[PDB]
């Protein structure tokens, strides 16, 4: 049963960058297995589910709105913005902005939604109140995507993440509403098919987000299991590679069938 | 049956490598590691001198006790003991040290007082050995980091630890010469990194491959 870490570090031999691997009960949260689980990655788009969760923890306590638009003019417009470049004219709710920037990792949705909650620091602070006092998010989009050696701005530990992403999905810090509609979105990601998706069998739900940045950077958060239900969460973040984002998404889906493989 | 084990970073105390790192298992030979840190805190304190020299009768004597065995006569000092316990897993030994402590208890209390509450020791040898005596990998490594970093233990005994830990793969420093294995691995004399591995079950071999496998999981701190 140490296959699937041996695999990690066969990984991080091939890329010639650290891997960080963390495997959880969903249920239990205690920790199945782990490597590098304690090193900082840069999060990337990983973040999107923490704020869509922030801005799900608004709407719970109600300063927030599933319903309220949002107008935005092409100015806003950063890369990577292929739902909101398509709603110039009319605008998009909160509710769309969260299924775009969870589903198609859209990044001016992100800032939107960054400003609706008082910016990186505010979302820090949402992660601080919950008991995660690693994560860290300081920039917006696509600047927190640089992931520059040796700078801990907009990092996560996989340790840290998997945790958080736990409490997130289960129990109460969400309504039950709220919880559903974060893993439904999840569930619906598009943009994540090179990566755990492209190991999983048939019948098995996932709901993940992706991400990818400058400097090798890529990574995947999961809920993941058997017959249509997910009973573990597993987190992967790489940095530093001069490898390919298919050699990347290559290594990242050979971790995943293994812990697949050996479930 | 089952397995479970960490390998930590001494310097940061970061886990580098786990495999059900929270699940329960008999500590086994585990145990004299963490004696041996109680003896040497004692010491410390100037209640106990590793010079101390203890006779100790044929009624004390049970199964595995290599050393001291052959010492009914002219006894043996409690560094010896220590060396005995950690190094040939001598049980007479541990027995003895124990009983310098007080007992199970002591030990227990110790651990304890050091921010370990999943570590228990509750028998003797050679009765530990069959939720009693139980730890986690991950509640070990915490605790041996501790002995092996900074505060609890001077200097002198942090360095006299390590030195009886490193008195199975080749670049593995094994405390000890249904299982427990103590490994701290970097330069002779400073490990940089610990492993521990639990297993219950077996057959000689398939023990040694899936020992094997955990040694190719290993890492260290990327630099
Ligand atoms: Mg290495």
């Amino acid at each position: 049963h140490p296959e699937t870490l041996v695999k990690v570090k066969d990984a991080e031999d091939q890329l010639g960058a650290r891997v960080g691997y963390i495997e959880l009960d969903l249920n239990s949260g205690k920790i199945l297995e782990s490597f590098r689980p304690e090193e900082r990655f840069p999060m990337m788009s990983t973040f999107k589910v923490l704020l869509c969760g922030a801005v799900l923890s608004r709407i719970d306590a109600g300063q927030e709105q599933l319903g309220r638009r949002i107008h935005y003019s092409q100015n806003d417009l950063v890369e990577y913005s292929p739902v909101t470049e398509k709603h110039l004219t009319d605008g998009m709710t909160v509710r769309e902005l969260c299924s775009a920037a969870i589903t198609m990792s859209d990044n001016t949705a992100a800032n939107l939604l960054l400003t609706t909650i008082g910016g990186p620091k505010e979302l820090t602070a949402f992660l601080h109140n919950m008991g995660d006092h690693v994560t860290r998010l300081d920039r917006w989009e696509p600047e927190l995507n640089e992931a520059i050696p040796n700078d801990e701005r907009d990092t996560t530990m996989p340790a840290a993440m998997a945790t958080t992403l736990r409490k997130l999905l289960t129990g109460e810090l969400l309504t039950l509403a709220s919880r559903q509609q974060l893993i439904d979105w999840m569930e619906a990601d598009k943009v994540a098919g090179p990566l755990l998706r492209s190991a999983l069998p048939a019948g098995w739900f996932i709901a993940d987000k992706s991400g990818a940045g400058e400097r090798g950077s890529r990574g995947i958060i999961a809920a993941l299991g058997p017959d249509g239900k997910p009973s573990r969460i597993v987190v992967i973040y790489t940095t530093g590679s001069q490898a390919t984002m298919d050699e990347r998404n290559r290594q990242i889906a050979e971790i995943g069938a293994s812990l697949i493989k050996h479930w």
